[PDB]
């Protein structure tokens, strides 16, 4: 074993935020457990949530964190024998652009969903008599767009609040900026103060490479057996689903082969349609791995 | 006796980590000892043991050491009658790019092993509501790959703390990046907090230079005057062993040359092998010494 | 080499055995150790064929600092250490300028 | 095989703007999609291109592409472990006569 | 010994590429390691890489290598204590005259495989939305065609990028050139970024003289005393093949003369025909040097 095999570096693991979004939601929603959606697996943000638009890109988006902890030290012992750690503070901030009603709310730490414009269209936003403590829901959604496969890697803080305010400065060739920091605080219904999420199909090829769940070894296609009608009905096409040894859907990521197309067409997408009766073997290809099934068709 | 000679450089003394990896164990593996292989001395990883991966070229990894000391102060004495050093602080740091289950699992201070992936492969990891107090076994090994004769140095933590996490930026143009700090904490078992290890052919070149132990002056054959049977068997060869007055093993460093090739046969790494009966000399040739050994063959 | 890594772990690596193929391993001590050293800073000015050489003298000295060690994969690793001068009893002072 | 074979240079694929225009449309205008006429394959300008006229020959036509773009750059790798293309800006400039 | 004779010029080592092509294939394709055919020595470029076809004369083909490396410097040492070379980055650049799909691909860094021509032929190739980081096998070989004799000296890189495109100037009195800038990366699966090579029967002529291997002074029949049937069938004929102490196969080089024409024919690539029986003579002869076989022909 040589150094580069103990190394053992793997560059796709690297994910690059290409593009980046913030949504805030009041914190009456339900807060977010997964971006990923049940139905096919892709981006799915809960209603509620907005997005605050586009943000300066040189200052980006700064995650920090930093622990509050003592150490209880002992006569005679150069470490302490135990060290109490209270919490873990995360705290986010970034440089919005955009003057909708949500900014503005965060930024004066108001809610303005009673302010109507005026006869002209024109608004007036008063700061409050005292500043209000408001929570909002967060979640930091990134997007790694590669080899046309996506990955979002993503940040869950289902309650946020205003924490400092940068310094504004007006300048005659530069657009106006809200540089907040927001504080993430512990939501006792989901039990947490942050999550970091991946999803997307560029992710589904790397899960295992990445160390959680176990590795693909074998496809198997769940509908085995089926029978599709030659007749139009509801039973007269048969959708495929194609899973793995770690219990990954790969059905996405497969290529559908039909032994006869005329007796039983198959998409990309797996959906098995009897034209004719007859038997047809339907291959589920990806990679080297293989899973097949034998379809009967009746009219 | 000139200044040249007095300063008494040794360039090759100079060791550069051209490639370096941090590997880190779960704290119920076994600590390492030596990453030396006892069977021929090359690069050996206990298992358990996992590298992180990539990490940021230009940030590097910086090793920190603190002292932490008091000074006994008497009467009329400018300086301390007794200097009380506490411990010695040791910490690294390095911005790591691979979005692992380990790297994940350390700045989380979490365990992430029963994490399971969706259907479509996404994970969600959550902030456990406390911070964890968990410790790791660390390697950092390095190589100096010059001439072909690598040098690895490296460095043992037997029992490491995550101690801080820096700012983490996404930009649009860079991957994301962990920038933890960890700290050394003195293991009971193995009795220290931090070693320093020199390893390879390279450094076996360097190591009496280098003030361990003692030079090489004269070269040794252990097994002597062998004998190796004509027919097959266990008995058939014999494996030579080179050694050095300073009990260095210089076998892959010698040059093996027999007397008669057609009576006995040796390889580069010193196997002696028996084609035809009679007497043959084996000299192994390292530099301006050497070491002679006769073989008797029998049918 | 052993002696610059005997100053900066604050050990005496004197016992340290090469191990059957030459590596080493150098365990930092569980306590750091107060060691003492001499010291010789010499320099030299070498002008027209005639020397110079000017020198500090500090009979006892001791590692007071250690800079943080930076890897870096197109640098070798340096060892920073900031070593404090102690009067010595016996020679009565503790640094020394010489001029030869 | 010879390398006459292998080089196989077809001369004819080498092509000569001996005619050159350039067409303006305000922004308001629906985008060429295709210059080739779907009934014969002739040229087919969308409304709403104007030419330009006439350029100067000598200057010519110039079209210019740069890539801005960049690396990350792992410990104990020489070349880039990736490469973040950002974009590629296309320019293009001409002398007209026409007022 | 006088000035010229130190000198040693030798003017047959000085190649001239009056040809030149360059090969592109897509990254799946299998690198090529030599381009010398193993059958007779002729020039075999391997499936997958096609030719991007005529480039500018005057502009010619330019290749570029340039350093980065970094001096440790010590105190009292005017010259550096060590030098660490990091890499050798390669480049090439050329003028492209053909509007061929490969290079219309290299130079807007996307696939137009499914481009599809309209109904009248026409194509329209879109840039893509962001540049692609495209990996090509990259083969330039040259030919210097002197005395019948060609010298193929070529460069193989495995693995080259669109590195920078030059201005594209359009005139009415010239052809449109397409001027990229390619650099070599390096292929982990071959070892290397660029490879040169040298081949065919010129360069055959001038392996010794150059300094590889040593030179050609006995010359040798492999086949030795064969026996051929008068009577048709797969051991009618026997096929010669002569050598050298090099081991380099020298049998297109030397001219095959028979003893008795009538006993057994020989060819000029020297199969060894037996049209009646007896005994034959021959003579393979190179220069001053030759190599005699006899052939035993039965009935």
């Amino acid at each position: 074993t040589d150094f580069y095999t103990i190394k053992d570096a793997q560059a796709d693991l690297a994910i690059a935020p290409l593009n980046l979004t913030v949504l805030l939601a009041p914190y009456s929603t339900t807060p977010a457990t997964t971006l990923e959606s049940p139905t096919d697996g892709s981006l799915a943000i809960p209603p509620g949530y907005k997005s605050v638009g586009h943000f300066e890109k040189q200052a980006g988006l700064t995650l920090g964190n930093e622990f509050d902890s003592k150490d209880i030290e002992a006569y005679g012992e150069p470490e302490p024998i135990r060290t109490i750690i209270n919490k873990r503070t995360t705290t986010f901030d970034f440089a919005m652009y955009q003057n909708q009603r949500n900014v503005l709310e965060l930024i004066w730490t108001q809610d303005f969903s009673n302010i109507q414009p005026s006869e002209f269209g024109g608004i007036v936003l008063e700061a409050p008599k005292v500043p209000k403590n408001i929570y909002y829901r967060a979640i930091l959604v990134g997007m790694d767009d590669r080899n046309d496969r996506p990955i979002w890697l993503y940040w869950l803080m289902p309650k946020v609040k205003l924490d400092k305010l940068d310094n504004q400065t007006l300048n005659d060739d530069n657009v106006i900026e809200y540089k907040p920091t927001l504080k993430a605080f512990r939501d006792d219904v989901v039990g947490y103060s942050v999550a970091q999420g991946f999803a997307g199909p560029g992710w589904r090829d790397l899960v295992a490479t990445a160390g959680f769940g176990e590795a693909l070894t074998a496809l198997t296609i769940t509908p085995g057996s089926p029978t599709v009608t030659v007749a139009t009905g509801a039973s007269h096409t048969a959708q495929l689903l194609v899973e793995g040894d770690n219990g990954i859907n790969y059905t996405p990521d497969v290529v559908f082969t039909s032994s006869a197309p005329d007796k039983a067409s198959v998409s990309a997408a797996g959906l098995v349609t009897g034209v004719a009766a007859g038997s047809a073997t339907i291959t589920a290809t990806k990679g080297a791995l293989t899973a097949t099934a034998t379809v009967t068709v009746t009219a």
